[PDB]
């Protein structure tokens, strides 16, 4: 088993990297570096700085190392970004993800592991409902356009060529080592400026100055061993949360009390591609014995621990 | 009003263009003619030869006619070329149309008109049953995933943008100066063929020997017709065929009574990637309305008819 992680220079990705790592596998890490840092992939492990949408890159990259899985999580991650910038958001997810599988095909990649996002590609969820794998795809941003995209190329690759595959559809993760910059990178922000006095600032649902929007927080933690139990026994879409929502608010007060702060608020209007509302339903992974061992307010906690002392 | 017509010197595009000249609108075509005709653009219609993969091409076509409403009918048309080469099939209907997309959002277009298909979104109809546009997208190949995933686009852009948009869901869509390509190539096929004395390949729907695959054949008059009622007054996702299945041997038989000769069987086994049932609801598009005027015996007298006069 030799596993290729794309993005793994990258928040969620280093976190795989580590679990996988942990666990004795062999693992490649591909990544252009446009977000992600070369400090976050460990000493000894063969890292490809190329670009997915660079053909010749990842074609070598292949014939390398020579990956019998592969987990991508390299991509545009960002609701505003791809609202701003759509074509940005559709080469690195489709046209740099069209490559990955081009390769994979052609390399004999036994399964490939996604992160999609199920916290955007469902559109708005209805008070008191929390989405289902059922659901069908109802994205709002390109963002979510380009992920929803991507689950359909990965399921006619494996009815047209026996490509394995699962599509991991993370709700919004938080934890060590995320940068602040992301739309669900919200955690991270609020923790570095809070931590900092510095004024940090609240998008609106609806009308500035309202308990802002509601999402589905996974910690990063979790999400990496939903990955590892996909890797080995998954095939098909799985939603990766917790099953509870909590507003931006609560975010705001949740970190504010681990850090010991009070927080600088400054309303402002809700930003364009943004979903009002969006939880979860976990219970499809949950009946393969998968289950969050870390409760949102732990989960907080250990995130400002990682701020408070990061440098 | 301003129209421009992409895929207008195809098949469906041509009869789309005289159907909007017949209603006294300005029309424009932007074609590559890598499938397409010269000569199906009637004189008089500014032509645009080139290919929605080149930028400054469309960039070009769009600054010089100034489109208001755009109908998008260019693509690769081919489910099994698809299959062989999804790359092709990704840049000419994905990075193509979203070239065009951009193209819209920048010299704001009020609406755009997508030639979707019914037979290969829904997948497997069964027995007794419609596909409603309330049926999520269940692609099988390349193909279908990108007139899936153009879907989403459209209606990100619908949402982000303010792009007004339509999606029609063809059936099998046949007629004269059709190709032997398309999902409906199979008329072009038995009509050239039997008109020549030659041998007829009948692919089998399960077992050898059987009435073949079941497919919603609509003629090209029809579609051209709900393509101008959409254009004018519709929005949304809306199927557009008869609501009836044929048989490939039925298909075969209306042919060779068209022609008036009897056509040389040569039977094969079901083959792979072939749906094996599909018919489409038009209850939707029905409650406006619309309803065909050519049955289908007529239909292929029509396109039998315009293969004798094929030099
Ligand atoms: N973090 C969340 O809350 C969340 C939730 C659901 C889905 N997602 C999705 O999951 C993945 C992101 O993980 P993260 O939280 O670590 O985010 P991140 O933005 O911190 O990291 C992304 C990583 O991928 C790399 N990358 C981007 N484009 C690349 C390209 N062209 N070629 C090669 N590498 C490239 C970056 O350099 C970086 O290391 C993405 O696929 C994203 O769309 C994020
Ligand atoms: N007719 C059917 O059976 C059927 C059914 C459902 C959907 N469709 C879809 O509907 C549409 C219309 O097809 P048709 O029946 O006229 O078939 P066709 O193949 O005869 O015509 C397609 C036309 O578009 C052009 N084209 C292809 N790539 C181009 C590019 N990159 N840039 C500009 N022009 C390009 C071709 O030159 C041609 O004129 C297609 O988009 C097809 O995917 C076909």
């Amino acid at each position: 088993m030799r596993v290729l992680v794309t993005g793994g220079a990258g928040f969620i990705g280093s976190h795989i990297v580590e679990d996988l790592l942990a666990r004795g596998l062999e693992v490649a890490v591909l990544d252009n570096l446009a977000t992600g840092k070369r400090e976050n992939v460990p000493k000894g492990v063969p890292f490809f700085r190329v670009d997915l949408r660079d053909k010749e890159g990842v074609e070598r990259a292949f014939r390398e190392f020579r990956p019998t899985h592969v987990s991508h999580q390299a991509a545009q991650a960002s609701v505003k970004v791809s609202v701003e910038d759509p074509v940005l958001d559709f080469e690195v997810n489709l046209l740099g993800g069209l490559n990955l599988l081009e390769a994979c095909r052609q390399y004999g990649v036994e399964k490939l592991v996604f992160a999609s996002t199920g916290g955007a590609i469902y559109g708005e969820v209805p008070e008191g409902e929390r989405a289902e794998e059922t659901w069908p795809p109802r994205p709002k941003s390109p963002y979510a356009a380009s992920k929803a995209a991507f689950e359909h190329y990965l399921s006619v690759y494996g009815q047209s060529y026996g490509l394995k595959w699962v599509s991991l559809r993370y709700g919004n993760v938080y934890g060590p080592r995320q940068d602040p910059h992301g739309e669900a990178g919200v955690v991270a922000i609020f923790a570095e400026r809070v931590l900092k006095g510095l004024p940090v600032t609240l998008y609106a649902r609806k009308t500035p100055g309202d308990e802002g929007c509601v999402r589905d927080y996974v910690y990063v933690g979790d999400v990496a061993e939903a990955h590892a139990l996909a890797l080995f026994s998954l095939e098909g879409i799985y939603n990766v949360g917790t099953g509870e929502g909590h507003t931006t608010r609560e975010v705001l007060m949740a970190v504010a009390e681990a850090a010991g702060k009070a927080p600088e608020v400054q309303p402002a209007p809700p930003r364009p591609g943004d979903l009002e509302r969006s939880v979860l339903s976990p219970l499809k992974l949950m009946a393969h014995g998968w289950r969050p061992k870390v409760g949102f307010q732990e989960g907080i906690r250990l995130t400002v621990d990682h701020f408070r002392g990061a440098v």
